[PDB]
């Protein structure tokens, strides 16, 4: 569902986007039918990719931003279509009128969108999560047989995000060929895809670009698996509390699959 003002029978002046399950998707305006000026994006898992749109009404620029869901941290700068081409962390100041305004955090690190594929779980197996990294934290685990596990650096409520799922991207068929041993970090993402951490990957010494295949399975878990768009991993899973959780709590999730 899309409301909008019309002049002319073209849109023109304010408008909002409504997916089916009614969750306002898109904010913005039209202009002789195109998207125009400075548009909010705004994706079911809470997080968002606002910025003046291009002529064509695309998200493209050098000032783009993609906000994650706690609507403060963000990755600013280059998009091109919506998918980022170099977005440097920031942090979303305040939001005058209709724009947000960033404020670069100190450093060097840039991000780019980096899909995964078979062979590849990433260019940058070492750079974290900035969002990830200020949430939870890889240790012992409290489950005796289990290894290691994640935890929480803070508290929290209900319903966060705190940790991403990415991996290398694999079909169903050859995770049920070959077995059991090398299943250890898989996690199905839809009726075509897999997602899995392997190889050496599996260590956080070798990869921790992201840390939700670290959270520890437990019948009476505190988070859940859920669909999450993210600016560089691409389609992917997230962990989400499901009540609220203490500093230092072991997360645990349901099985996938």
């Amino acid at each position: 569902v899309l409301q909008g003002t019309y002049v002319d029978g073209e849109l023109n002046g304010p408008a909002q986007e409504y997916d089916t399950d009614g969750r306002l998707i898109f904010k913005g305006q039209y202009k002789d039918n195109i998207r125009h000026g400075v548009c909010w994006i705004y994706y079911p898992d809470g997080g968002s990719l606002v910025g003046e749109v291009n002529e064509d009404g695309e998200m493209t620029g050098e000032k783009i931003a993609y906000v994650y869901p706690d609507e403060r941290t963000a990755l600013y700068g280059k998009f091109i279509d919506g998918e980022m081409i170099e977005g440097k962390l920031a942090t979303l100041m305040s939001t005058e009128e209709g724009r947000p305004h960033f404020e670069l955090m100190p450093g060097n690190s840039v991000y780019h969108f980096d899909k995964s594929t078979s062979s590849c779980i990433s260019t940058n197996a070492l750079l974290p999560d900035p969002y990830e990294s200020e949430r939870v934290y890889v240790a012992e685990s409290l489950i005796s047989s289990a290894g290691e596990g994640l935890f929480s650096k803070v508290a929290v409520g209900p319903n966060t995000v705190m940790s991403f799922y990415n991996g290398v991207r694999i079909t169903h068929q050859e995770v049920d060929s070959r077995d059991w041993a090398l299943n250890g970090n898989t996690l199905s993402l839809d009726e075509e895809t897999v997602i899995d951490v392997p190889e050496p990957y599996n260590h956080v010494s070798k990869y921790c670009a992201s840390l939700g295949h670290k959270a520890n399975h437990s019948f009476t878990p505190n988070c859940i698996y859920d669909m999450f768009v993210h600016p560089r991993f691409g389609p992917i899973k997230c962990i989400r509390t499901l009540r609220a959780v203490e500093a230092d709590e072991e997360l645990t999730v349901a099985y996938g699959y």
